[PDB]
């Protein structure tokens, strides 16, 4: 069978916010088994020497809690070293990013720096990527990207953000069956009070590159802010808050998801955690940026045998407030004539608008995708072939 349960979370280093000042793995350990995910991604696990403030080696005691659960391939991608803890940076510390799998890898982890030049020019290296092919049963090999982006805490941060995702994206292969989890540390729109955002920018090259990000496909965004603060709080900013990610390649229906809400307040993130389907190999895949310059969403068209079509609509654009505008696609033959159209509207709080069908591209096929105003009038319109 073709399923896959992939997890991704920022785990604070197993301190919980409801217990600060001790280090508690087995509280992950049992959310984890509780949800039983094929894949884990997590962030913020650390492998310390001993001192003040060290949380030890996290990874080995991960792995000993989760052995009898069939937890047994895991791996360590370094982040950073020598990290503050308790005020002071703590010799022989260390973060990474960790891949858990129930299922065996393909080769071993590869670890890609990523930069923090605008931050600090010539600096220490914080952030990095993992790469390791997982070999699932019934579906055959899946590559998982692990990662976690600067926060965008100034504008030089999110200058970083750009050229980290850049190197993510250009480490990610979509012709093969692949994910990439973790936290990016954006939202997927520009954040109103932050002049130097730039989510919407990045979030066009992440479909750009044929990524889809999972739970937009199944639920409302606004439904899964990923901060456990902001988890049950309708104001704003609090639904735009979902910065912990998975995305998967075209090949991958996306069957549902949720966050983990088993024992919530174990980290000041929730876990997120999506039900994937592997599909046959994609023919044919295509993303159609929205708007004037493509800022205002996209529309994602995939063929695969025998026969299916899949396009994906999202209007990327308002949080809180419908502006009335809609992204819509359209399937056109040769010469020209509608032969499916797929609208979404709402905002970026709400779920994407996904039509599967049966059909076959005719020759000379397009797909143009619009931003359409409140009054039917077409703001912008973009066509590509296929
Ligand atoms: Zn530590």
């Amino acid at each position: 069978r073709r399923d896959l349960r992939v997890m991704t979370w920022n785990i604070h280093t197993a301190v919980a916010p409801d217990a600060p000042g001790v280090v508690d793995e087995p509280r992950i350990a049992a959310v984890i088994r509780a949800e039983a995910p094929d894949v884990v991604v997590l962030n913020e696990v650390h492998r310390d020497a001993p001192g003040p403030g060290s949380h030890g080696d996290q990874p080995a005691r991960l792995a000993e809690l989760l052995a009898a659960d069939g937890y047994v391939h895991t791996w360590f991608g370094l982040t950073e070293v020598d990290l503050p803890h308790e005020g002071a940076v703590l010799p022989g510390s260390s973060n990474g990013n960790v891949v858990m799998s129930r299922h065996p890898f393909v080769g071993g982890g590869v670890v890609v720096p990523l930069p923090n030049e605008n931050y600090e020019p010539g600096g220490k290296l914080r952030r990095s990527l993992l790469t390791v092919t997982v070999d699932v049963p019934g579906l055959g090999d899946v590559v998982v990207h692990a990662t976690h982006l600067s926060t965008p805490g100034s504008a030089v941060l999110v200058e970083d953000q750009k050229e980290q995702l850049r190197i993510v994206l250009d480490h990610v292969d979509a012709r093969v069956p692949s994910v990439l989890a973790g936290d990016l540390n954006i939202w997927t729109t520009d954040v109103p009070t932050q002049p130097y955002s730039q989510n919407n920018l990045m979030q066009s090259w992440i479909a750009e590159d044929h990524l889809a990000d999972t739970w937009r496909q199944v639920n409302d965004p606004g439904a899964g802010p990923t901060m456990t603060a902001s988890y049950g709080r309708p104001e704003s900013p609090h639904p735009d808050r979902r910065i912990d990610y998975v995305f998967a390649t075209p090949a991958f229906d996306v069957v549902a998801g949720h966050v983990s809400l088993v024992d919530r307040f174990a980290s000041d993130h929730l876990g997120v955690v999506m039900d994937l389907r592997l599909g046959g190999a994609p023919v044919a895949a295509r993303t159609v940026l929205a708007g004037e310059d493509g800022l205002d969403g996209w529309a994602q068209l995939t063929a695969s045998r025998p026969g299916r079509l899949r396009l994906s609509v999202c209007k990327n654009r308002g949080q809180a407030d419908d502006d009335g505008t809609a992204v819509r696609a359209v399937l056109r033959n040769r010469a020209g004539v509608a032969l499916r159209t797929v609208t979404d509207s709402g905002t970026s709080r709400d779920r994407c608008t996904v039509e599967t069908w049966r059909g076959a591209l005719p020759p000379g096929a397009r797909l143009e995708a619009c931003l359409v105003g409140a009054d039917g009038t077409i703001l912008a319109s973009r066509t590509e072939t296929l």
